[PDB]
């Protein structure tokens, strides 16, 4: 079972993150993590060590512990980076995060959904959106406001998820249940939807199981603005939950065995 | 032992079975209580009896502290509603916690938010309403809206409110163990639910949970669902109530413990004296 | 979902109830199988009927994949023995794993270790023996020993053997998740048990588990217990067998999975082809 | 719930141990841990950092992570040291570990049981026993043997445990069940007993619950000798299980609240 723990005080010598149950063969580097941490600072000099579980840039199958030199989101974002690598390398699964509403201003829903290829443009946007018209209105609104007190709605999309991850049983063990819980557990979040949700299309989860479509998770939040950073942190938690459920369903001891189990299932 | 439960049964086998472990000795519970809560899951506006046995864990009308197994005669929601009736009796007797469920929107037709929140004393009236709301005005539009539609295909929004929850249940740690996270999970795990809010979230007020923990105010949980010939939404609210109760029972039991309703009651009384 | 089980019932209430979740569809199981396994828990040398319902999870004699609830008519060991009968049928049908239980010592009187180990084909003979051993010589001394004693106060050592377990079940990681650790826990959690060995441990042979994992040999688990007018030891062996089976079912299900006995069987067949 | 994880490769830059759910107020230092690690080397230059969860020599209530600079038992022994501090400071509970048989030679059971005050004498004994007659026979036997292949039986005693920790319910959640599992999960162990066990007085656990007596746990093992080190490692795991169960039964958020909950229960 993929399991993780974080540690470290706002003003201490280090933050520690530890993840267990990841298979051997995942390519992960400290520069990957430094890069993932920089992204958390974005919105209108991190040092990382991989202490255990890695040799020659690959996971070994043992527990991976990360030391980050410095409330904090760093350690969760670091874990999300490891989860990101694993999901892509083992399954072709990739996520995207963006802000779809901030301070009451909505983005245009008729516009194309962002994709993983839009990552550079989203990092470049001060409020993490491709909707250039909404962005300038959001910026105006931020400037009329203190900044970190404004609310918003964020969205995380997951591509390449194969159908069949989750359970048909009605319980918190369903995939939409686990995701809803992962988001709402983030400070400031007050709501979560799968797809159109309250507006109701399914958002890629139907009857507790992924259906093969894009998974669209939205989180409402209400506590220099904090909304873009929240989208990034939420992406980390969505990645971790997705990694956990995908590994439970197709898990092998090495990334190569894991793909091999995906191709088997997918060929029947 | 954490409060833990399980259900079983096929929609056309002889019986449905529900089991719950971790409940303290001394909860006052009867088959009658359950037959009653089961009746309510059938209410709902349309346009076109239950037998219960307490197989284990109860003696002389009171829980023993051991696992309680319930046989309900015969997807099903009965075993969960039954379970919520047991949680209801525990919450009220040990903590004076009571919940209420109502439909705040159905098929696009919203109710009026200004109207005062329903309270537990409004139960009989809520059961009497075909669409489970106190908004007479809205009830007629919703009925109109159902009539112009197949009924059970319409979705809506439900609300569950919890009165009397003391402050300090849940945790500051940002994780799954937060009370708001567990409730989101409890709702979202019910078939057809696509959304969940604490307070007026997507529009916002904390809804009684701040920083992962109950603050003493009324707790408000909303859920959006979208699936004779009746609508499914009022019943969804009754099921959501069942799961909110179970979660609240679990978390309250964890904080105030006790091997008996009396001891649990004393631990709360003690905690509130600081 | 991990194989998971729960029992309930009071020693003088209407029924005992046992429930097990996570079992694959297609296990062949009948009330009859259970009445039978329940009869065996009563065997034991002395000096001075069961009704079973499969309330859920079974249709046309086969498991459905959903939770299985069992009502046994009426401390008790019946619900665990019932549960072990279900695990027995699963183990044998999905993996060809079968177990045997026997008493290797009682009241200080040891059996002879040189004699060949009992096999599953020795069941009928083991049931026929008042002290559940194939050591005719020892059986008479034990009976002698019981006679010179209150019978149920005498302790002893029991052994459970598991044939056909494939290699690779459990883990290398030094923790609770090792197969030998889980079995130690399964036994030690039974009332009166004070000791547990894998193989000939205290005297030593691996007993089929090395480095936290099954190696393909026969698995051997020993347990030391010390509490008409019969001895309790032969029945303890039957209960220990029930818990060893459940643990083995859990761990095997975790490694070979499958939503059906057929699919699980194919995953093992696949694993053994490397 | 007291929860711990360990990480680190036999030949890597560090070993990491992390423990969560410990209350604020436990006095613990890196010198305590260095000392506990030295004890593991004993039998016929460790550097430790407390990365998180501690300030002014006291736990804060958050997760405690430990870095140890170097199969390994170091990280478990480190966790046992933290567990030791907590158990003594919160409950007056203290443990002892010793070898009661090695290579077939038995110690004298008529002799006084060791106590926590016997710690210096036990560390000083090359085979961890107060039975001086048995010790020289054990040493002879070791010398007649390769050394690390000899088996033995170890014992861990726990003093000051209050009656009532565990459960009467027949399951692996009983205290004797949890302890049996903690020992047997250690490599090389093949058997565990509570009290006289197979010999059968109760060894301090009756009907799944501690009874107020001394808890006596024995572990049979069969893989320069390794038996004394195994006794120390087993003590670490017994400490952790005891800490976990005691905290579940009387746990408060600070050591002071925890004692206070013990005195309450104990006064009724
Ligand atoms: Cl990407
Ligand atoms: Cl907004
Ligand atoms: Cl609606
Ligand atoms: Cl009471
Ligand atoms: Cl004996
Ligand atoms: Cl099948
Ligand atoms: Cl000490
Ligand atoms: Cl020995």
């Amino acid at each position: 079972m993929l399991r993780w723990q974080t540690a470290g005080e706002s003003h201490g010598e280090a933050l520690v993150a530890m993840i267990e149950g990841l298979p051997a063969g995942v390519r992960i580097s400290t520069d990957d993590i430094v890069s993932a941490l920089a992204r958390r600072r974005l919105g209108y000099q991190d040092k990382v060590r991989l202490l255990t579980g890695v040799r020659h840039g690959l996971t070994l199958g043992s527990p991976v512990a990360i030391e980050i030199a410095n409330r904090e989101t760093a350690s969760r974002v670091a874990l999300g980076e490891v989860a990101k690598q694993f999901l892509d390398q083992a399954f072709g699964i990739r996520t995207v995060a963006h802000v779809v509403a901030l301070g009451g201003v909505q983005t245009n829903p008729d516009l194309p959904l962002p994709t993983p290829d839009d990552l550079e443009a989203l990092d470049a946007s001060p409020v993490r959106t491709l909707d250039k018209e909404a962005e300038v209105r959001i910026i105006e609104r931020i400037n009329e406001a203190a900044a970190d007190t404004l609310g918003g709605v964020i969205e995380v999309l997951a591509y390449g998820v194969p159908a069949g991850i989750g359970t048909y049983v009605e319980s918190d063990r369903r995939l939409d249940a686990a995701l809803a819980s992962a988001i709402m557990g983030i400070q400031a979040f007050k709501g979560v939807e799968i797809g159109d949700g309250f507006l109701a299309r399914a958002g890629g989860i139907e009857g507790g199981m992924s259906n093969g479509q894009v998974i669209r998770v939205r989180g409402a939040m209400k506590p220099s603005t904090a909304v873009p950073a929240a989208s990034v942190v939420a992406e980390a938690m969505v990645r971790l939950t997705l990694a956990k459920y995908a590994l439970d369903k197709f898990g092998g001891d090495s990334v190569a065995e894991t793909r091999r189990n995906l191709e088997s299932y997918l060929a029947s």
